[PDB]
């Protein structure tokens, strides 16, 4: 009797409190080993937990998303997920891709050339990183050229400035040459 | 034999109704550290929770949803996971794509530009926020110019009419250049 | 190793045999504690358990769907899924787009203040709900009008007879100026 | 040391086979607690178990699929998932939807009510359930018209017989007037 | 000391392994309850085991997929899935869907008599199962009919042969009459 | 206390543990029971696993992918899922669709017969396998044909040799008679 | 009374906690067995954790992506993933399809060994791995060839040179014949 409510008890008590008793663990070992600062955002593959980080408790962390609206994350969630960092990004990149008209394939080379010329030396990228242009993809409508840069600034103001004009470069030098693009261009085959 | 009888029936009682105690467990700790109030309304990127609350139970919290229709939560979805209290925010965002048409590409800073400087005069748009107008999606159809600023009122009623006049100006900003924005179009090739 | 023996027995009946008590326990939990009566229809996001409650067992709950099928749900699904009642709604919704044509862009403000207008005068609308008209969209293919009202009745007959009324008068107002809708409508640049 | 290998070889073995005394006490629970019977077919939501059953054992059960081919589902699945009964229904249903032409709006209220009229003097149609005939949905290349009604028979083959004849009045009447149906029906902007 | 560190050694000597003894003794039980033979091919709705079996061991079975190439499937998924023998089938099931093209809309009730009398009266059709002819879908670009029905033959070779010479006389049937079935079709309102 | 103390660590131990006593049980088992050798590739319809296996170690086991590049898989893995042996295949497969121009339903039975006979005198063809050619498809805009046959051969560079083969005799097969194959072919129906 | 305690105690600390120490033990054993170094980079199938390793610590291990970002990632994730190592790769594959226009199929062989022959003699191209090059899919719109091949270089700079010299080699062989590409061309049956 006396065994019968006190070890069978104590076995649903301390299986179903299990949350509870993770959520404080985490907290502690977040106190302890800190993987972000508060006023930097993180980022997460697996969950949604995309903001910036207000306050750290010992249950549950604020986070301040882009919304500017609070989101209240448990702390056990920190020790099973992969935490990204954004906020001690050392630079940030560019990607794109051009997609030429198919029938244009003598103007490649000289297209990829004053494309890879001109990144090369403008002011606003970083020289020590990686800078590929490459026709790397033949799609199925164009043929695609890959742009891959860095930015030595990440204050994600002069880094669209500087993106908006490598990209009107982009447009200028392709309109040098005869491409002016492509569009998905099918064939019709009428009866 | 009585000792492993009460064993083996106060584990299988402990771990059939772990549920029931997680919920009442979840509850008393909600009592204790409450992370919203009544009187609004809360989201979560994980399970569908969305509505305002209405009250909160020691088993379940009941949620007028926006259909005008009771939800009930069981309190042990609250620790484990995220949880968003839009009622809490501090400013509105208004998030939007121009997407010209491909052909007008010197007519982009310009537009770029005169948008932005009419967002900076708008008596509705908090100068205090983010506000980035820039051309940075180079779309397979269209040339794109995203739109991001915050409002400076949270009610629903003059944000939106706030977002409808903004959309109005750009508009009217939009067609005094020639831009008249762009279709999917693709090509042909007839045979 | 009698002990051990009952011990091992014990422990492998509680592995099997949890979902059984796990019902039993969801079932008399539901007897203490309902959150639905009999003769309302209920909803979960969660899981598929649409329909009419029946009848409720102490292992399972018979619901009559709408197709005048019985489904029988065991009782501890409830303990751990969100469950929604919408026979306890109070109004019922509706909420419908409009999409102009892309070119009647002067026309906008006019149609939308028409129909808010016609929206408050209606005698079938609850005025003391919800009730937007805006632009808020920049669709694709059209210019998108949101519309959000509540009905005074709930009774699925008199709704969506309101609904048609409503839904004929917007496209009388629609048409009334030069409105007439909008289709995919893309380009083709024939070569 | 006995009572400790006694122990740790126990429970191996109940974690290792608790699936096989978890189906023979589902097959148990099925024997004292049966939700169909056997010249039934059943259904589930959340598994395909589709069929009619045939026999009821001690560890699974086996069903007749509708190719005429045999399945075996262990009884552990029927503790934990909704079971639907179709083979008790006590009405088919009818439903579809009419989709007109977008430009005959003014011909949707006597469409409606002469749709409305022949369903409720159909000699196959149950006259004590739902009947909804109602234009709610508004679709972006059509004016749809839900229909929704409930036959007397459930034998798979009359049922069949009564759709198509409502199917061909329906399309008769439409065709009465000036409907004729509808298409995707976009447009193209040609240049 | 020593019995907590036996214990201890124990648990996790039984929680590490508990797959293997999984294994063996699904397979004892499929020695002891087998509900497929040897050569014969079965299929599951929830994993992918399709192949005809070669071996069944204490641990693992073999399985011969249809590419000729060995598969293993560890004997523990048996006692958790659905598994279907269609090795064990008595008839194989003709299902097809006709289309016709939206304008022949008086033909429907001709063709469909003419296409059950012919399937009444082929001689590879079994007679004493489903056999059903009827127009039950209404879809966006054609009017629709399902053709449902059972072969007296098994072996995969003259089922496919009769399938083939009941489309082609279906071909034939349709175009006795003026139906030529459908395509897309939408329309295109030029500009 | 001490043995309280004790038991509480080795439970922790024992529950934290887990994976990597698995991860050697389930390597030892491997050494007892292998179900692949080294220099043959192997797969999984569960987890991605492609490539062929180098080396077998205690806790995990190296795999080179088609791509040259090392993969390290945990050895638990083996014991829960279905793992596939191509290494060991007699024959490999040809399957393919011809798919007609949906006019030319007249050719259907003597380009079946055509394709079959050429079949049946390939060379390269084994003869004692599966060899279907059968129309039993009926697509919504071309009459499918399957092909169904295996080779003798499973170097994956004669197989490759004698596919090219048999598509350019069954092109030639094809366009011996008027078939000419088949594309989308929709209907357009101006306004 | 204070054994029970002491148990149900350690038992819930146990049950929580079970993360943290299991990152641990995780992280220990990649210190004696580790299957990466510092100066690589590595790639999941399962998990997204791409990026070069920065550091290996005893509960997470921090990876810099290619955004320049840190990632943090817990160690017990290597003990369950399968862990792929690209940094130690021996050569880059290119892969590539072709697509004719269906039209002409007179020149496919003759194409296929230029091709072939092209690829065998360029410097760039490992000789001693696998080498394809056939025509084996028989696409819906245009017959594909499928290319396969190595380089012997893998520091990603003059491999994407050396693939954008072989694609623009395989159009120039391509235009030598009259092959011309292909695209997604239907047809339109015009009414």
């Amino acid at each position: 009797g006396l065994l019968t409510f006190g070890g069978i008890g104590g076995l649903a008590v301390g299986m179903a409190g299990k949350d509870i008793l993770s959520n404080f663990f985490s907290g502690i070992m977040l106190y302890f080993d800190r993987p972000f600062s508060i006023g930097d955002w993180i980022r997460s593959p697996d969950r949604n937990i995309e903001g910036t980080v207000a306050e750290i408790g010992w249950r549950i962390t604020k986070i301040t998303t882009f919304d500017n609206r609070p989101l209240y994350v448990p702390n056990s969630l920190f020790s099973s997920i992969s935490v990204e960092n954004p906020g001690r990004m050392t630079n940030r990149r560019i990607t794109t891709t051009i997609g030429l008209r198919y029938e244009d394939a003598a103007k490649v080379g000289v297209i990829v050339e004053a494309v890879r010329e001109m990144l090369k030396n403008h002011p606003a990228i970083d020289q020590r990183q990686t800078l590929l242009v490459y026709f790397n993809q033949f799609a199925d409508s164009s043929l695609n050229i890959m742009v891959y840069c860095f930015t030595k600034t990440t204050v994600w103001a002069e880094w669209l400035a500087a993106q908006q004009d490598v990209y009107l470069k982009i447009i200028d030098i392709v309109q040098s040459h005869g491409a002016d693009f492509a569009f998905p261009s099918q064939t019709l085959y009428m009866d």
